[PDB]
């Protein structure tokens, strides 16, 4: 039910991915396990989200718990090495 775009550091252009969860209840476990070609321990991944002091921010999440930050209904992501 939501679909999240995210970029890589080594890519000419971004992914696209549909998850089955819903745009809710969506978390970065999900997010994770569609990415098993991927060594997903070593990256970081920020999350494009609207802050209510700062406005627009890339806010890093690291626990699978978490639910993903939505920028107007549409997740967006980067991947990043430590």
């Amino acid at each position: 039910d939501t679909k999240i775009i995210y970029h890589m550091d080594e890519e000419e252009t971004p992914d696209l991915v549909k998850l089955p969860v819903a745009p809710e209840r969506v978390t970065l476990a999900d997010f994770k396990n569609v990415l098993s070609n991927r060594p997903v321990h070593a990256y970081k991944f920020f999350f494009k989200s609207m802050d209510q002091d700062f406005g627009v921010v890339k806010e890093e999440i690291f626990d699978d718990n978490a639910k993903l930050p939505c920028f107007n209904g549409r997740v967006v992501s980067w991947l990043v090495l430590a």
